[PDB]
């Protein structure tokens, strides 16, 4: 099920392009095993039910190498490590790497303590990975940035050195570095696109981040340039945010988190070439 | 405490029979333990606290058997397994069988991969149960095929085959059947029903047939008569969610969550009378 | 962060303050670390977040010294624990002891089962606690070693006894004490108050009472006084509740869970100083 949906050949990823992923989403219902933290394990399986994919969350290791062998794309999340869940998200995804099963790590708190910071650096070291999604300080931490250049995130900024960070960091770990803010920067060796849908309302729903790493799996397993289908799954998600917001901006955080997932079962094809807001870089 | 709500002497069960279990759970409040996964135990408790019932989900192998042994229904449900709880699951399950609380299973995965398989057969080789609910595949593959044949050109179900599997696996059990499905298939050794109640937006929810087991649970703890019980459990739950789907209309997953809750909550007797559709099958 | 809002000297603890450490709360989004269990983190973690808190869940024995030296105020809920995850509660209390973090306790089962009496007396035993939130029976079978250690006079409901109960516990322990039921009771080695906000619904969503404990850490985190801290966050949790069940109606209790959410979310400085009914008990 795993197709191509765009090709750089053809122009750059646009609006277009990433509906039509969606609706191959929709079209495949994509098995996506997810080794995610225990506080966003039920919301992810809902968003990922809504969506139209088929989650799968065994975490132990008594079965999560059968499990993400036969799944379309492998979620780690480092929420809530522990040694036990680090040691089965990389047995999970060696099983993965030997299958061709793409593999996202969302490194969670990468920086905030010692712990992750190896953990999801040991990860990286025994497992190859398809995409690495995060906010600018994780994936900083996460990729080895030098402790005093980190401060370049704090204060008033989101364009412009966060470019830099992604590019190079998907370079030196040849995969698809996807850093999460208002506006959204992704990358892969040598292409990178900024990305400009959501809502302010998602940092008022614990495991809205959680989940989207898990919808980028979605379709990545349908998409295969994972840049592609992180773009479209991005996209996508942020498509639904702004309609959920729509409806229940004033309710609050409450309403809107029922209504992410509501209209992440209802967002179409035509909202997502409507809406999505993808912009090609230049780096040359 | 527990009761008789019905006899087969006194003729077959019914909505009206049913509708009294509903009441016997909220005027009793049974204690629920479940010991369910991670993907679901919050929505398990909260289906319980709804329907009226009072949820324990005590997991630990320090406290499982204290915990079972004063409550009213154990329910075991071996979503995302692992070794550790596969045997606390036992622990609870004895406690249980060494005091008379009903134990009920939820046998999710078996047959799909042999650590589950095992692990059901685990379960009942060690503590006895008062039913067991999954879907057709789990239950064969859990009891072990012994009839092949159904119907000719894969359609549906058949007519007569999930009816044979249910009575054949209570008989070398000896225990309730509940072979869930668009259709409901319970059974005893001599006896067995159809049910058709429920709703497909149940299938957009997860923790959705866990919470069914649960609630079968509730039932089991008031009602003598598990076959009945079972019956009772499920007709109520599934004309909840007829009414919280009606309510939800086409909101989506998200709203038809939170109205499954709120139904299971407002759902009457009288609504049970009205909408529960309970057959029972002639086998000459 | 842990500021004052109210000296203690012009007057006892009123609605015009409570609500004034709501805006403190909201103003500084204290992190606040929660060690709990997966059937309240989702409710717990989405709350603080609604409340205009920043939860953060960090369990294993790896990393939590090193989170809870960074956060506002540490929460210990042992729930479903393990005697893994006790270990691990400890671990954090000593460390947020050893620089200045407020830890809060909710005992929540202590004296239904001995494993979580005994883990409820350990964690006192090792860690100074700014607060104690459970029911009367978890406080009275926490501080009650023997049977006769708590004196008085036992009758059906309780809150006279109940304020000698939260006098005794409050000395005993050298903290502050929170008695929660249809009336709370709150108690430091020298005053007591009795709060009457909040609707019954809050017993049908499961984690009320966690979130509840960990709203409780929020406002320590940012009030010196750990006794106002206790009552402003119970009064405003109280109010949000109350315009929670007024929007909710009839629905249910799942419309009732979304709308507790939103209104921690909503419930402004002005509806904490019209509805907060916070009551100096006279200690003769």
């Amino acid at each position: 099920m795993r197709g191509s949906h765009h090709h750089h050949h053809h122009g750059s990823m646009d609006a277009q392009s990433a509906a039509k992923c969606l609706t191959a989403v929709r079209r495949h219902s994509p098995l996506v095993h997810s080794i995610t933290n225990n506080v966003v394990t039920n919301f992810t399986a809902n968003g990922l039910l809504a969506l139209g994919a088929s989650p799968v969350m065994a975490y132990a290791k008594e079965e999560v190498a059968d499990m993400a062998k036969i799944a379309g794309a492998l979620v780690l999340n480092i929420g809530t490590l522990s040694k036990e869940s680090v040691e089965a998200m990389i047995i999970a995804g060696k099983s993965a790497n030997e299958h061709g099963v793409p593999v996202i790590l969302d490194p969670v708190g990468a920086g905030a303590t010692p712990f992750r910071t190896e953990s999801a650096r040991d990860i990286i070291r025994e497992v190859r990975l398809a995409a690495i999604r995060g906010n600018a300080a994780e994936i900083a931490h996460t990729v080895g940035v030098t402790d005093w250049l980190i401060k370049g995130v704090d204060a008033g900024e989101g364009g412009g050195d966060i470019i830099r960070l992604a590019q190079q960091a998907a370079q030196k770990l040849n995969t698809v570095i996807a850093i999460t803010g208002e506006v959204d920067v992704i990358a892969d060796t040598s292409h990178v696109y900024t990305l400009h849908n959501g809502h302010k309302l998602l940092t008022k729903v614990t495991g809205a981040g959680s989940l989207l790493t898990s919808v980028v799996g979605a379709f990545c397993a349908v998409e295969e340039n994972p840049l592609f289908a992180a773009i479209a799954a991005i996209s996508s998600y942020g498509v639904a945010a702004q309609l959920a917001a729509q409806q229940t901006a004033d309710k609050g955080p409450g309403s809107f988190q029922i209504e992410l997932l509501n209209k992440l079962s209802t967002v179409t094809e035509q909202d997502v070439q409507e809406w999505a807001t993808i912009e090609r870089v230049t780096v040359s």
